[PDB]
């Protein structure tokens, strides 16, 4: 259950599995596994640009952003 | 040449192939080509959770953000 403010959250593991959504499961389950590869790629280019640690990303959308944050253990994803 | 304020700019084709930079060679091209992976992973997460349309991203990092836009021909990254 979210609280007031927020579209969605999304927390999967650091394998692209999740573990709590609040959106439904066939889109939860193909956001996550992309979001995963997303945050790989991410991770990668911080490495090659040289720009040190990846803090986390944003998507900017029609509907608004998604922040996307990988600690060692899980990935958390925020629609708002 | 850039202008007072930016840290960097690359301009490649959304294939990849980097177009104009103030970076060097070789960390411009990997650059490139994992940006460009970048942006379609992040297009295919907009579509899953559809989002409607991918505006831009930007990646935040120790040094600070990493803006990232593609059109139908060019992808920009701007490092600020």
């Amino acid at each position: 259950q979210r609280f007031e403010g927020v579209r969605g959250v999304i927390i999967t593991t650091t394998e692209g599995l999740p573990i709590s959504t609040t959106i439904d499961r066939e889109k939860t389950e193909k956001t996550a596994a992309l979001v995963t590869s997303l945050v790989g790629k991410a991770r990668s280019t911080v490495k090659e640009l040289e720009e040190g640690e990846l803090k986390f990303l944003t998507i900017n959308t029609s509907k608004g952003e998604v922040h996307v944050a990988q600690e060692e253990d899980y990935i958390l994803i925020v629609l708002k």
